[PDB]
């Protein structure tokens, strides 16, 4: 197919599988039709919603040949990340409710345990998949169950850590459980699978249907740890998708910079001028993106993988020989190299630079991907400094004074572009420790960290509120929120992180040392885990529009 | 071999000219046997008197020797994954006359420290960060233009973490010039099948205690180019007898030549074996850390329910979250320091799902000699910001046995923490019956003052309490907290006091700050806890009183803030 359907596509054989067992009362010879239907609605349904795509496509015979070889869904299934489930989903109860993809209130971008009994784990972070079902295969075999654990994980996935740590641990409690490894990027592994205790066969045709039922059929009933390997091509059916992978991994439906690209342009720029630096990214160069400098600076970008713990590591030695490296990685995906940040480069004092994207709440990929956490967890790890700009000029400047900074700083900033303000060109720092008074009103004053400051700026429009742009979390402009504890009625804190723990609580500590009495209203993402939707949906919800934090300062100023 | 410790001093006039790697690369490959024996003496000697890390040291004294000769250290860079076996390699780098201080206030550290000497290159405590280590300084060195050489050295069992096969299949991208050896001594003297097929060249494995052998096999890797793979065999407790007969045993001892209660840990196993007795859903998980958290009992009685996943955090708490998939019921066993290793784990595959998990925090707050890279100094701060954790802190042994009753019978994610050590040995109720969820319970009824206390610092709060009286809340849960408690406190004293084994910044008393803003409440309130900085190793106690932690400290904190 050249061109997605813009009206419903005929799909009478389809509409038969609207169910595992529904599917598995058909006869192998109609599931090539079948799968022509599928990937035809596939194709129609996304272009209707946008989502995830070519990964989806590539992974539609297979997953007919493993609902049709297997009794789900008390055979257990895991998808690994999820973005290639679509098809999965179409055929477990959700192909009506496909319009409604990565909408509010709508079918989520991943499997999830809550939204379908289909749906034995809820995925969106990678490499997960092994390690769930060797649990699940641990348990049935307890329990004296006869199901299934099936496992199907892409070729990135399986350069995770945690992936070599489920495969070595499968072997050791010789579980019955089965892993499919979806090789799409594509010389000889068989040998490396045995090695680690694991019956490898393949590599096999991922959209030859035939031989995919009958080699799993084999396989179901094999004993102990078994290794499929099967080969598929990105955007299978589909040639624009693939012949361009990369752009037609998501669709959607048929201002100024990203701020992620500000801060490309602010590393290839740091590059020109000072040969120390170095980029480092696990398997997000175009997402955190290192396109210009991994094309200008070849030797010194680095794609660790999806290895955000090898990355952290990798950085410390390199600055332990005098090299700056900056740790591209999103919030979410830090959580997975904590350690390394606390005890390789915190504990030791080195000298690298977390450009931390996707900070606060991503839209439609959902909880699984939010950068809620990141203040709390970084800024109770001494040494780091901590900080949070408000527009595109901030950002520069911030990593400018993070990269130059003799230590470990953090420089956090959402998905999505800005406020367009003007970017000065120069590569200058600011000073440590200092907010930036951006308004002087009286009465109160809102203390905000990070991306809110316009939507404060207009709050403090009608209420003549003072505004401090704080720029840093760790360390706190102490003499500032002093100052202006002193001279106010109420302070507001702003982020766009957990409340518990988060910047706001940095203020509130400090006040509390000094015994500052002044009245303290700290808003932020609260304490549950916010449903899919629009971006600025999220954020309306979490009252973190100009008129949720009106409404809250109003209502505190009202209440005193 | 030997089989006592010496009491004095051995005589080593060949070591004692070898007290940096330059001095030692002045004698000749027919002293080195020689100098290995005077090392082993030393060593016995040195850690019979400071106490300290014992077996693995002396497994490696034949390849620290051959290491320093056949490399041009400090300029070559070294890196010894955990340190733990890093003794050797701290007499032969200019502090051997130092080893009396080891692991004492102002001595020696635990593990190389890079503060601590241009010979360590890599602060280590943690392990599987040595390849990525090396290899981001060979990475650095090629860029810079220098030839010199980078040498990690693992273990078997550091070789079972994630982040070490990371490592070596970056480095095999970058065609990286480093070595790797692995120190293998559960093997004793197919094999290198693994790192071949990740683009290393493997040789071995070899003889870790043939001198002559490792050192013509390291000159000849010394200079090959490309990702190099040295597979070694040594033996625990190499050279004296008692300790290769009881590794476990000799894994590290005292200083050679006052009951107290039990430990937490063991209180914590006696939990685990009595709730399997009557749950057959509990299953056990530790990542290789069986005698530390204590599941030897219950490895024993419930071989069936227990799981040892090696040196893999982040898999333990995945395989606990497909577990409770099933209705199985998984306790993860894990340290605080280590727990940091799988935060995206119990984040994304535990709490965003709210699936009922088990975590067991052991080592929580300070703990001793091993010093700030093993401190369990972050784990209230971490995870109560993290939707769904329900968050307790035991005063007592009879405390922590009520709270993972509690947390266990909670359907979901839950986390109790107890330090290393004993506590002050109250009575335990044999029983196995939960509280009630964020709730705390006075213990004191005073006035003025209010000591609010998360944890184990209940017993010299007490004593403040006794000393002003002051009232003193056994907190108990720092999610969900005990609100209305706090507000009626906050109300009817003048001050409340938060006491925590945690950082102060995100820590439990931080909740209560949140909490009384939110409210609007505006009672002074004074944190009590870790500061923002690295403890230096000492005794706990030590420890514990330059934070400001024992009741000395908490009554000086105390006393300061209400002369305002
Ligand atoms: C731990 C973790 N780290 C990063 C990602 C993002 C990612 C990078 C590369 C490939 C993929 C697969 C499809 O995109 C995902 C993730 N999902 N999980
Ligand atoms: C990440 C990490 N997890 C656990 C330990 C504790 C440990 C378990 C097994 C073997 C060893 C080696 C010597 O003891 C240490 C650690 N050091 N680092
Ligand atoms: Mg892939
Ligand atoms: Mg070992
Ligand atoms: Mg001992
Ligand atoms: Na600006
Ligand atoms: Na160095």
């Amino acid at each position: 197919l050249h061109e997605i359907p813009r009206e419903r596509p005929a799909t009478p054989l389809l509409d038969r599988a609207s169910s595992p067992a529904e599917l598995r009362r058909l006869g192998e010879a109609d599931l090539e039709t079948l799968a022509d239907e599928l990937r035809q609605y596939l194709l129609y349904t996304v272009g209707q919603t946008g989502g995830h795509f070519g990964a989806g496509l590539g992974v539609v015979e297979l997953t007919i040949a493993l609902h049709y070889v297997f009794d789900t869904p008390d055979d257990r299934l895991v998808w690994d990340v999820g973005h290639q489930a679509y098809p999965h989903k179409i055929l477990t109860e959700r192909r009506e409710l496909m319009g409604t993809l990565r909408q509010k209130n709508g079918l989520a971008a991943f499997p999830r345990r809550a939204e379908s009994e289909y749906d034995t784990f809820g995925v969106g972070h990678s490499s997960t998949s092994i390690s769930a079902a060797l649990g699940m295969a641990i348990a049935a075999r307890l329990q004296g169950k006869e199901r299934k654990s099936v496992a199907v994980i892409g070729d990135g996935a399986l350069t995770a850590g945690m992936a070599f740590e489920a495969l070595n641990h499968a072997s050791e409690v010789d579980a019955d459980m089965l892993v499919i490894l979806n090789d799409n990027d594509m010389g000889g592994p068989g040998t490396l699978f045995e090695e680690l205790g694991w019956n490898y066969i393949g590599p096999i045709d991922g959209h030859d249907l035939p031989t995919l039922v009958a080699t799993l059929r084999n396989m179901r009933d094999m004993k102990g740890p078994q290794f499929l390997h099967v080969v598929t091509k990105k955007g299978k059916g589909f040639a624009p998708a693939e012949l361009d992978p990369i752009g037609y991994h998501a669709i959607t439906k048929l201002g100024g910079p990203k701020y992620s690209s500000v801060f490309g342009q602010w590393l290839c720029d740091m590059a020109a001028q000072d040969a120390r630096l170095l980029g480092i990214t696990p398997a997000m160069k175009e997402g955190s993106d290192l396109v210009a400098f991994s094309e200008r600076y070849p030797e010194r970008y680095f794609d660790v993988a999806i290895a955000e713990q090898h990355a952290v590591t990798l950085a410390a030695g390199m600055a332990c020989e005098g090299m700056k490296p900056v740790v591209a990685i999103y919030s979410t995906f830090l959580q997975r190299a904590y350690d390394q940040l606390i005890h390789d480069v915190a504990v030791q004092h080195l000298d690298v630079l977390f450009a931390i994207d996707r900070a606060g709440l991503v839209g439609e990929d959902g909880p699984t991907h939010a950068g809620s956490f990141d203040i709390s967890y970084l800024r109770c790890i001494p040494g780091m400094l901590v900080m949070t700009p408000s527009d595109e000029d901030e950002l520069r400047k911030l990593l400018t004074t993070g990269y130059l900074f003799d230590g470990p700083a953090a420089v956090r900033y959402p998905r999505g572009s800005g406020p367009n303000h003007p970017i000065d060109p120069d590569l200058q720092p600011v000073e440590i420790g200092k907010g930036v008074v951006r308004r002087r009103g009286g009465r109160v004053a809102l203390l905000v960290f990070g991306v809110q400051l316009a939507e404060a700026m207009k709050v403090a429009e009608s209420l003549d509120a003072t505004v401090v742009d704080m720029r840093f979390v760790k360390p706190l402009d102490e003499a500032l929120v002093r100052e202006l504890a002193g001279s106010h009625e109420l302070l507001v804190t702003i982020e766009e992180n957990a409340v518990m723990g988060g910047a706001g609580s940095a203020v509130g500590e400090f006040l509390a040392s000094e015994g500052l009495e002044v009245p303290l209203l700290q808003l932020g993402l609260p304490d549950y885990y916010v449903e899919h939707a629009k971006p600025s949906e999220m954020l309306a919800e979490c009252g973190l529009d100009a008129a949720g934090i009106e409404k809250a300062v109003r209502q505190r100023l009202d209440r005193q």
